[PDB]
């Protein structure tokens, strides 16, 4: 075995990222890095008292990040270095794909088999993980659209709406908005109605446990002008079918018609050489299009949506990509329609 | 949120790793991998009808596979490219960590909380990966120790054989031998007594399903000259304490006074700044000291071993470390004892 270990660090080194992607997932989720940021140095007593954690199983877990490069260690305690402080800003994309999608990767070899079903997947931490996101690419997206309707925005809905961070975030910038949010994960809802009472929003938002048809299908007063369905379209098309979703859109238009819509939606370019070469086309697009292969959600193409919008008797008033600084791919697509 | 995507790409590269390695995995266990080399080129079709499989997933399982450059894509179908054929070698390790431990990691969260208990695995996979993995490492030092006993091995126990590759391998190489294993896993012992079978081994080489300490509680007339006690120790160490290890190691060599041992243990140096910062500690000591503080084990230093060797009345004949060749981080140390 002349030079096998050299081919074997190269050959496994995969494996070492996969250890620290779910480590740095925990460092989050359990509040962790939360509290190092408060703190700035902690010892393991510490945080054990703070979070109700077993200091041998914490200190285990610190010195693995310590040989790691993401805590430094002093006489004092623990820290988070200038890498693991670096790591802040992307907690959602860790909370969305380790915490709600690493069960859907992992039951991907039993799934292969013949009628073996969809592989499931943690929808609380899916919402929680994707709204922190959008908080970088989905909702300066939906305000560059609201800017450009005909109309300005006084009662929001928005479907799907996760942990409510677009509703918390929209609401903040523009005073004037009464919104309605619906989430079908019951994990989600409760972190939407929680966010939302943190936020103090409550008097202004209303979340409602509910998947988007049977919202539109159960009866209320409430008369958005604007809807919001992002990422929620291809759940609905792998779900129950494209009538289902044009039916959906009808009905929307029918019950609202002076309704302004705003559907973002992930262009399906899996097969495309040349944009999956794009340094986030392979760290984020490639397992994002693998995991809806696995799951009862389907991703179609940016002409397949706006055959969809032509079919339910809605016209674009326009289209746009993401800002170049957050996500370059033109990938994420929103589109804002009204009736006809 | 200028420059932002650059920051983006290197901050979520562990988890682009992360879904690789899982993805790496589910192509060595669902024998897809074996398949290609087979077939050198198959269409998802051939692929299949062979492994009772569906077509749409299994073609998103190869078409990222092809974007991240571990397949190739022609006319006929899909193959394996150069840097996937290269993986071959290290399909142990990925079933181990991945396949026996991605659960343990997982867990890690939720068993940090005070009274939450030991984190599980899935055995089954943490034998047969570790198997596979000790044809490079464990084998070769068990063979140089062997060498230097002094007397020759003719009855050989095995005890947590796992699927039995330390046996299968002993006994090709040594047509003399006969032998006993012992693994308490049901699943393992299962693919302990299927390897022997295949191998054509049956009427030389017994598989017990059993732990290690109930095994030399329970009756039998066969008298071992040689027992491998290959990464056993630390397991009831961590699930029986101290006492436990020397009154089992005591019993060994009162029912079988003239007895060689060869113990094969991992020196615990989690906190040696200078240790791991050797590319294979980092990449495999790092993610292996860390499971130990989430499991019911304990890895102890090499001079604690010596020092329960010595209270068990055992003399130290040699020790080594395994070849620079494979591992030459000097962690994975092979001990050569008798009755004292
Ligand atoms: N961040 C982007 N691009 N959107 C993803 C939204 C979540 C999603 O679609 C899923 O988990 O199925
Ligand atoms: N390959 C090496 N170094 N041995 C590891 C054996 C398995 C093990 O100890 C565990 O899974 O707990
Ligand atoms: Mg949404
Ligand atoms: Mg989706
Ligand atoms: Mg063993
Ligand atoms: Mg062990
Ligand atoms: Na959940
Ligand atoms: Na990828
Ligand atoms: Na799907
Ligand atoms: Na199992
Ligand atoms: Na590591
Ligand atoms: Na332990």
């Amino acid at each position: 075995n002349t030079g096998f270990e050299t081919t074997l660090i190269k050959g496994i080194e995969p494996i070492r990222q996969f250890v620290l992607a779910i480590s740095i997932y925990h460092l989050f989720d359990t509040k962790l890095f939360s509290l190092l940021i408060k703190h700035e140095v902690a010892s393991p007593e510490v945080a054990c008292n703070e979070l109700g954690m077993e200091k041998e199983k914490l200190l285990g877990l610190f010195r693995y990040l310590k040989n790691e490069g993401i805590l430094l260690e002093t006489i004092d305690g623990f820290s988070l270095s200038k890498e693991g402080h670096a790591l802040a800003p992307f907690e959602g994309w860790y909370v969305m794909l380790v915490g709600g999608y690493a069960t859907t990767f992992l039951q991907m070899g039993e799934r292969l088999q013949e009628g073996a079903g969809w592989a499931t997947r943690d929808a609380t931490k899916v919402g929680v993980g994707s709204c922190g996101i959008s908080h970088f690419d989905a909702i300066p997206l939906t305000r560059s659209l609201m800017a450009q309707a005909p109309g300005t925005c006084t009662k929001l809905l928005d479907l799907g709406c996760g942990n409510g961070r677009y509703l918390a975030e929209f609401c903040k910038a523009l005073p004037q908005i009464q919104a309605w949010g619906a989430e079908p994960d019951r994990g989600g809802f409760e972190e939407a109605v929680d966010l939302i009472e943190k936020e103090g929003l409550s008097h202004r938002v209303h979340i409602s446990h509910s998947g988007a048809v049977e919202f539109l299908d159960s009866d209320f007063d409430f008369e958005p002008d604007f809807i919001v369905l992002g990422f929620v379209l291809h759940e609905i098309l792998g779900q129950a079918g494209r009538p289902a979703v044009v039916n959906f859109l009808k009905k929307i238009v029918h019950r609202f018609p002076a309704i302004n819509l705003i559907i973002i939606e992930v262009d399906n370019q899996f097969d495309n050489a040349g944009a999956m070469r794009h340094g986030l086309a392979l760290a984020y697009y490639n397992p994002y299009y693998l995991l809806h292969c696995f799951t009862n959600q389907l991703l179609v193409q940016d002409a397949d949506w706006l055959d969809i919008f032509a079919e339910a008797g809605l016209s674009l008033v326009t289209r746009e990509t993401t800002s170049d600084q957050v996500d370059s791919t033109g990938l994420e697509i929103g589109y804002l329609l009204r009736r006809a």
